[PDB]
């Protein structure tokens, strides 16, 4: 791509009013299938994770989470070298989005979010927390790097996503794990799951989950 839209909130602008799949063109000319809520909190938002059923294997390695993976009309990553090329330049707010087994909705707001580089093994960059029914739970995790199964550089004697079954910036290990095993129901919960540490606690999970920038 020369060029192109750098994020939702131009695509927004220029009338692209129904939330769905669009490309953005990134920095480097390369262009990016992106889902972006146009419809949300004045929409433009542009959503870089989904859980929703379960049909998406989230226990990926290094170079899945990545690249991305996935299903555009379900779960997916969009990937961290995608996201660390996105917030490499501007700020950009993080959504993040819960909705447990009852129905019930609610939401964390951090005022920036920033991945560093594939040498920094895509640390987290957060911004302070504003707001949110769920209360903060991603905060221990900034500083922090990015783990995986075959890639451990979390705090701990072991590695945490094996241990936890999933991926994220594991310290030893989360208040947070969104990219956790997926479960239908309390019943079929985890040991560790999608789980939220402020909102519901370890243990227990969430059936649906965003998480978004704009
Ligand atoms: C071993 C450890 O794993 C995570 O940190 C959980 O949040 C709490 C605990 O059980
Ligand atoms: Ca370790």
């Amino acid at each position: 791509c020369q060029e192109g839209p750098r994020n939702c909130r131009e695509l927004l602008s220029q009338g692209a009013t129904l939330s769905g799949w669009y490309h953005l063109c990134l920095p480097e000319g390369r262009a990016l299938p992106v889902f972006c809520d146009m419809d949300t909190e004045g929409g433009g938002w542009l959503v870089f994770q989904r859980r929703q059923d379960g049909s998406v294997d989230f226990f990926r390695s290094w170079s899945s989470y990545r690249a991305g993976f996935g299903n555009q009309e379900s779960e997916f990553w969009l990937g961290n070298e995608n996201l660390h090329q996105l917030t490499l330049q501007g700020n950009w707010e993080l959504r993040v989005e819960l909705e447990d087994f009852n129905g019930n909705r609610t939401f964390a707001h951090y005022a920036t979010f920033r991945l560093l580089g594939e040498v920094d093994h895509y640390q987290l960059a957060l911004g302070k927390f504003s707001e949110g029914t769920a209360g903060d739970s991603l905060s221990l995790h900034s500083g922090r790097p990015f783990t995986t199964y075959d890639a451990d550089h979390d705090s701990s004697n072991s590695n945490c996503a094996v241990i936890v079954h999933g991926a994220w910036w594991y310290a030893s290990c989360y208040r947070s794990n969104l990219n956790g095993r997926y479960a239908v129901s309390e019943a079929a919960a985890h040991k560790y799951g999608i789980d939220w540490a402020s909102g519901r606690g370890v243990g227990h999970p969430y059936r649906r989950v965003r998480m978004m920038l704009r």
